[PDB]
């Protein structure tokens, strides 16, 4: 599909991340695939919050994912990270941050130099802390709980690899596969 | 541009899994809900049978129906070097040590397309019978082209526990997506250059 | 619980097997810890043929099974292998002989000897070949069939090693942390 | 006789476990019902907090609070040498490089304990609460044991997320038993002798 299309954004945006691109070239792409994941579910769990019911990716409603055998795990994006999301008002400035964290994995397995992606890491987060403490002075705690939704998304993450998750659609593949059969091209041969 | 190349590689395989399915004797006579039932239950496994048993040519890799040569990787996940391993242990390296002929990997394909077992089936029975055939031929077949190795028959159906437990994990970890799109992805991705 | 006894009886079978014991010590060792699983399952797989219903290890009812959360599994222990078992009457010599074929597995990771894991194997189904062709002269199909449940009860093995399979019990744990928690123990100190 | 043996170190073991939550403040003040609801869902990642943090005078192995201290292995499926591996990387070899103290892990083990995610909860905010006096107490910690780390305390924060993963392989695998049932079942297997 063009998902490829999400998948340009996704690539476009890191490259404008600070110091991503001076990573070693191999590293990068360890790190976007490593994290796309996680990048995708923040991004459309925080456009969400905009509105009041579903994921806004174009538009679920919980009776479609409920009924598609999805309910479970659409629950847990919606209470887990839309509602916490909306509650705190997280701003996109908050969700870009966190973001920039997750890219800045140094526990991907294969990364040439993890120590520069810790440092990297710091350096994000440190100035996280001073845009919420400028930004929001009566709520102390908000940086950790910012961070702290990070388990949430790391175990959501997970959840969306599975591949039963993927097969969320049977009345097509049989539809898909039934149509490749009837399909009477070898009915000649001379 | 990555993902939608992938895409067609999956509709290629499995379009040609069903022309090889529907070149199969009587799986056509089956009533078309089966076949899809068969072909979605078996799907994994006859992809695995065959990427191995071509891959016979290679030392350590996997030959993907296409050329394209692959091999375990630094930063694959435990899973997926984990079947890799397996693929080359339990399957490519057998079927390498005990010369297993295409006549040998089509019947055993086939047992596992008719697999009387998968859920949902309109007439169980018809597929046990059609399994029964299927390796009533491959015994014959193998007490004639290699009569000096009287249990070949049997070495080549005890293959396919291993083949199981494998289509399972392959299935669990995506392997086949990972397989056909790892090349495109990691090279779309040198476009940060 | 006492299923060390279910594993001493288990242990002393291996044993008496042809052969098992001159295997290097390790070796065996990995057998049984590969085999287990699959070797019980198809022990009471084959003892339930006897009764008409559920699963004789003390006698399990598909209602109750169904409502602990595990009816999918059970059905396919009786779909599977017992009514398979059961049509075609599989004999205890036959299930003895499978048994075997399943110890000796040759694809068990750390054999430290694999050649003669198959080897044994080979002189096992030979055998078993053997009977069922004197045994059931007039079913000549019925020695593949009989290896033919091995995948059957390979999935069927991997299936019951599931976590939640196992935390098959809801209100038995929280009354064990619950006990637990209620002990009023450390209400004196000095 | 090795079995019933294991049954007791799962029952020391969470039996521990429910001593150091109960010597946690407030947490006994918590409806009984929502007690057994956290406990449920942080078991693993409390225990592997433990072994790991424990394990920091071993090196390249695992140490399970009881003496016994175990490695990586030969026959191990690719998931046990696997969590292994990640205990090794991602919570053991950190924990030694940022000398994490004792009293920075008991806060947390006290953070996840107090887990506000957890499916059945009575009263979820005031589980937020608790939470929030704990990581509220842990950074004012460290911004007073070790001032010139600045970013100490989130760094902490940020060994969570590996050990959710981590928690998750090894409620998966079922590490637990592996770890405490290796030696009295491989033991008590020299019965053939």
């Amino acid at each position: 599909q063009a998902a490829d299309k999400q998948l340009f954004t996704l690539v476009e945006w890191a490259k404008r991340i600070p110091h991503f691109s001076e990573l070693p070239l191999d590293d990068q792409v360890i790190l976007l695939r490593a994290g796309w994941n996680e990048l995708l579910i923040a991004s459309f769990s925080h456009r969400s919050i905009a509105v009041k019911d579903g994921i806004l990716l174009l538009h679920v409603h919980r009776n479609s994912a409920h009924s598609a055998g999805v309910g479970a795990i659409f629950d847990r994006v919606l209470t887990e990270l839309v509602s916490k999301m909306r509650d705190m008002q997280m701003d996109k400035t908050e969700l870009g941050c966190l973001r920039a964290i997750v890219l800045f994995n140094p526990d991907s397995k294969g990364l040439s130099n993890p120590a520069e992606v810790e440092a990297l890491r710091e350096k994000v987060y440190a100035s996280l802390e001073a845009y919420c403490k400028h930004k929001y002075p009566e709520q102390p705690g908000r940086f950790a709980k910012l961070l702290l939704r990070l388990p949430a998304l790391r175990s959501i993450g997970l959840k969306c690899l599975e591949h039963l998750f993927f097969f969320k659609l049977i009345g097509d593949t049989p539809i898909d596969t039934f149509l490749m059969e009837m399909l009477e091209a070898p009915h000649q041969m001379t």
